[PDB]
């Protein structure tokens, strides 16, 4: 088909890449959305904000179980375990987390058996985890209700994360999911050895800012944490996930909802984009003009940063048009994606 003038490239080849940042939930979701991340990519960091929460590294193996259990036959996937943190969470669960082989990160959720209260009360177990090389991954917002819900993530930069760092100067850090440019510039700019810093980006943060979640109506499908924030922090995003700087790689968030637990009074927190989020990355990055840069962020910078060896698998995006499924079923239970309806402009072969 011939393209306008206007419309780089017809493909994009890249090493098979991975998804540092999924929530798979568990039983029936599990089985529906865990076939869409694994056509796309080779491994994932699983998040551990099950119901109740995988806080061991039993409960990290057990569930490790479930998921390749739910793997079809065909696909290559091996999901990198974690556990959420808790004030409780003891210095000997780091230790056999560490060598267990399957558990590659601890993360830390903004709240004493099911989260943290006070990162005061976890001083031996990060010290641990420094000692280990356990990252801690980090849900950087503060919850503090006098704080205004678009500043939490630059505020939890000052309260929080430089005092860890400097607490804990050889603990490797993953900030996830940043949404502004005061994380990507704290991220970019700071004063850290190789491998003791990173970042994940999901592709609806640089896809779309705020205004998304009003246009023409409140829209809860577009409502996640952290929030989407404004358009120069959009722009500054997107310079960091196309800059090649090794600190930044790819993380999805995608975190799947019932509908009917989205379209409600008090619709749940997550965007659903593992059906498709290589593509919207795609999109990203062909705006941009980088798609030269999507292999760094793709496939090697958060291979590196977890010290796994990069794919010797190659996969393609194909710049074609498709109209995505406006649900997809769990069962009976059905989930918008992302976008769920429209026509989007990449598809991966
Ligand atoms: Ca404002
Ligand atoms: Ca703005
Ligand atoms: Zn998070
Ligand atoms: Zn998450």
């Amino acid at each position: 088909p011939p393209m306008t003038a206007s419309n780089s490239p017809a493909t994009l080849s890249l090493a098979r890449p991975d998804d540092w940042h999924l929530h798979l939930r568990d039983g029936d979701m599990l089985a529906a959305v865990l076939p869409h991340t694994a056509r796309q990519f080779g491994r994932a960091i699983v998040m551990p904000n099950l119901k109740p929460p995988v806080t061991t590294t039993a409960q990290a193996q057990a569930y490790r179980e479930r998921i390749l259990a739910a793997l079809p036959a065909g696909m290559t996937f091996e999901p990198l375990m974690t556990l959420y943190l808790t004030d409780n969470t003891p210095p000997d669960e780091i230790r056999r987390a560490r060598e267990s082989g399957f558990v590659h990160g601890v993360k830390l959720y903004p709240a004493s058996d099911h989260g943290v209260t006070d990162l005061a009360k976890c001083a031996k177990t990060l010290e641990a985890m420094q000692e280990t090389g356990m990252p801690l991954l980090v849900h950087g917002e503060v919850t503090d209700a006098s704080i205004d819900l678009f500043d939490r993530e630059k505020v939890f930069i000052d309260r929080v994360m430089t005092p860890l760092r400097r607490d804990f100067p050889g603990l490797k850090v993953v900030f996830e999911h940043i949404t502004t440019k005061d994380a990507a510039d704290y991220v970019r700019d700071a004063d850290a050895a190789p491998g003791l810093l990173g970042a994940t980006i999901t592709a609806h943060h640089l896809l779309y800012n705020r205004n998304a979640l009003f246009v023409g109506g409140i829209r809860p499908h577009y409502y996640c944490l952290p929030v989407l924030k404004r358009e120069t922090h959009r722009v500054a995003l997107v310079e960091a996930a196309t800059s090649g700087n090794p600190r930044f790689f790819l993380g999805t968030d995608s975190a799947p909802h019932a509908r009917d637990a989205k379209e409600t009074a008090c619709g749940c927190a997550g965007c659903y984009t593992a059906l498709h989020a290589l593509e919207l990355y795609a999109e990203a990055f062909d705006t941009a003009g980088a798609l030269d840069k999507l292999e760094g962020f793709a496939s090697f910078f958060g291979a590196d940063f977890y010290g796994l060896p990069r794919s010797a698998e190659t996969v393609t995006l194909r710049r074609e048009p498709w109209e995505l499924p406006r649900e997809i079923f769990a069962g009976e239970t059905p989930v918008v994606p992302l976008r769920g309806g429209e026509t989007i402009g990449w598809k991966l072969a």
